[PDB]
């Protein structure tokens, strides 16, 4: 079985309501993962050159769980901003054991991020031994929240109308049902260039702005549904994606941590200084 950890370094997301200040700003496409100074985490941004202005401020290694950030966008064409674990070292998700993310943020309201948008956990994984050639590369999302659009409230879950693909199943974890979606992508931009790959989504049925995500539980459910991740996880990061519009995201807390099956902490931020 899996026991959840109990460690005083884990910040209660329900009470992490304090606006953060300071940190380091970036405002152009990063060119993939870039390591953050004095941090186990990397960030990645895509800020398209169409005329839109976007910005990221990382709150630094000492506060807000160590992976907290804000960002803003003005008329982007698909703004992506993510921060967290970068791995890409030929290890499956299960190598990293039980992965959790405690979070708390505020954000702009409904219709401030275009027709599609995503908030939550994101990454890629490679499955070289996949029987289906389409399924050798995987992009993944655990969607906690979004900005809705003119047809749908941000307080209601997005569906296949937005994500594309096919509903695969459901499970309940961290206080909500999640709908599972798989979408095969043909000739689209990926971390391996324009090609065919598969997307996996868990869409939280009750969207929220704070709590804890039991990331490994999603990985396990996907694999139980035959949605394989393979032996090479690329990254596991907290993402905001805005299709268009003009908005903000501002985290009081993004705290990644990992624990073994009995609940012993393997990695947590911040690290203590002396």
């Amino acid at each position: 079985q899996v026991v959840k950890p109990t460690d005083e370094r884990i910040i209660d997301p329900s009470t992490a309501n304090t606006q953060l200040t300071g940190g380091v700003t970036y405002n152009t496409t990063s060119g993939g993962n870039k390591p953050l100074a004095g941090s186990p985490y990397g960030y990645e941004t895509w800020i398209d050159t169409g005329g839109g202005v976007c910005s990221l401020t990382w709150y630094g290694a000492d506060q807000g769980g160590g992976a907290a950030f804000k960002c803003t966008w003005t008329n982007p064409h698909d703004f992506l901003c993510r921060l967290g674990y970068f791995w890409n070292e030929n290890k499956p998700y299960s190598h990293y054991e039980n992965i959790y993310c405690g979070f708390n943020y505020t954000r702009s309201g409904r219709k401030t991020a275009g027709d599609y948008s995503y908030i939550g956990i994101y990454g890629w994984s490679r499955n070289p031994s996949a029987s289906n050639s389409n399924e050798r590369l995987i992009e993944y999302y655990i969607v906690e929240d979004w900005f809705g659009n003119q047809w749908q409230a941000d307080t209601s879950p997005m569906g296949i109308n937005t994500t594309g693909g096919t509903v695969m199943g459901s499970f309940t974890v961290d206080g909500s049902s999640y709908q599972i979606i798989k979408n095969t992508r043909v000739n689209q931009p990926s971390i391996e260039g324009d090609k065919t790959f598969v997307q996996y989504f868990s869409i939280r049925q009750s969207p929220r702005k704070s709590g804890t995500i039991s990331i490994t539980e999603h990985f396990k459910k996907w694999e139980k549904l035959g949605m394989k991740l393979g032996d090479n996880m690329y990254e596991c990061k907290f993402l905001i994606e805005a299709g268009a519009g003009e908005g903000f995201f501002d985290a009081r807390l993004i705290q990644f941590y990992r624990a073994d099956n009995e609940g012993n902490i393997l990695q947590i931020t911040p690290l203590e200084h002396h």
